[PDB]
């Protein structure tokens, strides 16, 4: 039964971030509780403040029209549960839920453990016969919490954009909004556990420059590789199958070569020090004491700066 | 209480596919969030524009008769909401929901990293006494967003069969349709992660063909053939029991053997050099410096055409 | 409400498997998705065919008294929708629903890899006060698509017990019926990932007989036992704690003598080498070269005659 | 609407497990699927067999009074559909209902492979004006098919405490009951998989004890203790964050010992053998081959002893 | 229909927890099941106690106006079956719940395996035309049985905010009350499984202080620093990406020096023992024989006071 207009009957949003939690890396989806307030004019039911009643007059759902607003990037219907409904005299209601859905929301791995994100919510809401423009009143919109969690995630800013965008859906037109949460990540917890230890292995391996012993040099570069992936695949899997390349995927990457030719050096160091020309043998083994560590701090100045610096 | 016809009352399907996500390739399935569009004529609720009403009236479910349209491949009861019902002056009627339902589609692991799928969607519909055909409506069924997901999946078209297909089920024929969602694997993260660190390892593993020493070249083929299991138990595992054999599945496997006589050599190299007979102990080692990598390089051409380009 | 007979009234039961998937060996159950078409004369709704309406009357759940028909073995209530009804007008019922719960079928790893199996679904009825007799009628069981899955297994066939299994239980009869689902496993990808790999390290593991050095006889023997651990445990994950033993889980755990024994020969051909009495050492070393792949071959003829060929 | 007595209405109870299944030893609960029979006198709808109807009259639960019967430990509302309710002429009611729930049973893992352990299912009910006592009819008590599963597990006997107890919980009074599953773990697949390989690696540790070199008595004695944290990992894994001390727990932390002071030893046949003192080397390590499979075979019989035979 | 008053109407809440389980440290959640009594004075159903009925009259919720009493930290909507309503006379109502939802509650992982913890359960209320304020009745809130249970985490004490803060949140005040569940860590089976065994290792690591061959001496640092990452990995997985450090990080990591001087100390006893400077060689190594337990057993009175003394 919608509320008969003589144009385009605005319908006034707002999320108040009740909850946020487990934002999901691998599936790229994060979990929300919320307010969601809503609000329009249905001069229909406007009903004289002195004659009757009270203030406001308190409906339920069935009692009154109430604009179907659906979240657009949701693996299921919403999950809410319905606040208070609250009409005005001039036929203005006032409807507040409590939802709660899983919202699907994209990331960008990019700069993987130093990166910054921006999640969405969308409430698209379709016409009938009477258009149906959505907009946002940012007094019910200031929604987040000083308790807003997150866990993992420093969170910047919920804001939203005040222009919808109006869509032609299916001989219907449906009115599309924008709810933005932007959220740093807490890069930390990475060092003592992924990228210190991943180093100090990487620094054993080439330990094997400042050495003669093949026997002790294999046991030496070969028995970091294996390390590496150890780190390679502690990663590889809190982390879905990105099209693109990661900051981490990178320099984790860059690594697999220094253990290369790291395994090339010491190998030539004997095929050149069995052919008895250990003049050159603890010539080459002597240079990389340099060219490795050199080549790495130069490479990943020139990998990071190839990742922020641009 | 359905239609009352003079023919096979035909339905007209639709699917907009507003979110993809979570393709599991070991259960062999995929979540699906999407509208379900249906139409038909009932001639039953014609209804006299101008004498009453308006354009077009708006029903609930249980008011209007509706057709069970139930989807073939799924897991359980598809989740569905219903977004509106519109029925037209001539008795026509239109029919809109919004379902999420986890199908079972399989998919062909032959070129695995390197695969592309064709996944279904069915929706059957068996008939009363008046028989029910289903069919297309390619204005709803151009469905799939520019936003559709698909972690780790380039999406590459959504289409549909035209022509169902009629079942005789149990004294009552059924009417089928196929909605095909094709789309290629994002093979890459596959190089890095997996192709790539299984190679290196494989050629660390035959550097001990310049090397005379048994003690550091079982260190060397040995001390690999672990890290490689490491790869074969990484991929055997993001990845069912398939019957048929994997590309991937070939080649972690060819490479088993290239470790085999890997140490074979390195153990006649020693057998053959105990022997007073180095003779022929550095003969065989100098050849398999070649035999190897090429071999490979060959069983690799031949394994690789033998999957593709077939 | 239940229908006035003269005897035990028989129902007539069927079902058509739509979808098999996710046969779970561990937990030793699987999902079906599947018709159940149901049928009996219920003289009570007999209807005068041409004193009124139709041939057949199309009722709703609540109209009629319905049978009340659970599966025995199954984790929860089943979870069906029904999906049409239809009275005859000798008062003969047609009913049709199409569930889909998992079934707790138990599985015998006798043979693993190389195992057939038998799986159940059930169906009691309890009865009232007139007996219920149920029994099935084999137009409705022919059930199961020429597109029944179920991942890595061949399926063999699906038929059912005629003769039912009526019970005393608690003071009330029930009739309950055996739906078999006979399958093979498609072992194979067993081969190239498992029987295979496990077989080369055991082969390398004894390239230990060619060989003097200790040092490199146990970087031999035991760098591959390791491996074979990796095998043991991933194989020992993938399946239930039987209370019997498994074929693989018999030569799984054969292998780990021929370790032992290959671990005790290299350790003798030391003690026995270092005692100045390489006439013994090279001796032994030289038979082990024989004796184990032989009593190997031998013990697995033994074995595998043993659990196949009786 | 309870029904009006002179004295605390009794209530009496019956289990029938129809299905038994995924004991988890990690979470410590279990699945049951089975019968719940209840009865009372409720005078109140007593019912004049000849002046009307029949033997007994079949009501729906809207229809009758029904006591609240509440599972304790569960983790969710009980999942139950009702299967038949018959009242007797005096006013007695006859219930039975199907349910299956997810039970929280606590698990002693004190002896773990060789665990026995005492399920729980409990039932309290609350009272309202006339006190509410429940009690066991144990016909329908006898509850566990011939079919009962528990993969992994001996089942020995379900049975229940006949007195109830009656507590005080908020001004009303509660009653629970103590239905009792007996079960013995299928320890075997724990000799094959964990007990035997745990031990061979064990025994191979120690063939360091006939060897000189250093070199190949660290390839020695750790390469098997990597191999023993796959097992403590394997173990580890598929058991919870006991408070107390596993007997697995505990062999499985002797051994580590055993290994530590194996590398004492060798590492000490060392700088005693380097230092020209051979006359201790060749001294000691020939004693460790007895004082180590003596120490242990002791400290195991020390260890058995001090969880099995107290 | 809220309860006509004259001044702000005061609810009265009680928790009486009957179940807890899965504390989740990834996910910082934990499910409770639980008893929700609420209470008020609703006078207009005062009623008459001689004149009609008896002392109390029972309720289904249509019939009594009650105050929607909804989680604040809370995943979903909360799972609440409803077990009594009771109306006293003067029109004071009695409601009784008994919910289980999962809650939302921040951990501190300061001390990982030595922490104790505060969890909250929330409970706002928002106003209409009258006020709402909450408040507790601390015989309902007595509630934790004797059988709590919570795995591997002994419980302090359930005890509760009798202050509730009440908001300004969008044009209607709400009432919010905390709900405070002590909990301290069962550390111990972290002792035996990480703690102990992850020190052992590092002990074995500087087994290579008293040896002279680098070839055993790699074998021995680098071998064990492997197993470190078993355990650094083994614990960076149960538990989240904390913004801070953890304890257990902290020794976790600073065990990660130790390795790395260890394995500097015995490259320089050779690049220096090469140099024919043994003078200085076994000057060194026998040096950090005492350097590093010694800086070690420091560094963790450094460590670990620097983490509870402060
Ligand atoms: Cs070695």
């Amino acid at each position: 039964p919608p509320p008969i207009a003589d144009e385009p009957l605005t319908v006034n949003t707002g999320i108040y971030l009740i909850e946020c939690y487990s934002l999901d890396d691998k599936a790229e989806t994060f979990k929300v509780n919320a307010f969601l307030s809503l609000s329009w004019k249905d001069r229909r039911l406007a009903f004289d403040p002195v004659r009757s009643g009270v203030r406001v007059k308190t409906y339920e759902p069935e009692a009154i029209w109430i604009p179907e607003i659906r979240f657009v990037n949701v693996e299921n219907a919403r999950d809410a549960d319905v606040v208070d409904i609250s009409v005005s005299p001039d036929g203005t209601v006032q409807y507040l839920e409590r939802f709660s859905a899983r919202v699907l929301s994209p990331l960008d791995f990019r700069r993987y453990p130093f990166d910054s994100q921006t999640l969405h919510i969308y409430l698209i809401v379709r016409s009938v016969d009477t258009r149906n423009i959505v907009l946002a009143v940012d007094l019910e919109k200031v929604g987040k919490n000083d308790d807003v969690f997150l866990t993992g995630w420093d969170i910047e800013s919920f804001t939203a954009v005040v222009k919808p965008a109006n869509f032609a859906l299916e001989d219907r037109l449906e009115s599309k909004l924008d709810y933005q949460l932007r959220i740093s990540r807490q890069y930390f917890s990475y060092i003592p556990n992924i990228i210190l230890p991943m180093l100090f292995i990487l620094f054993i391996s080439w330990t094997a420059f400042w050495s003669t012993s093949y026997e002790a040099n294999v046991t030496l570069v070969v028995s970091t590789l294996i390390a590496h992936i150890a780190f390679n695949i502690l990663v590889e899997t809190n982390l879905p199958k990105t099209p693109y390349m990661t900051y981490t995927g990178a320099i984790i990457f860059m690594i697999y070569l220094f253990y290369f030719v790291a395994v090339i050096e010491v190998t030539v160091q004997h095929y050149l020090k069995v052919e008895s020309q250990p003049a050159r043998a603890a010539s080459i083994t002597r240079a990389s004491r340099i060219a490795f560590p050199v080549v790495f701090l130069l490479a990943n100045i020139i990998l990071a700066f190839l990742f922020f610096g641009f």
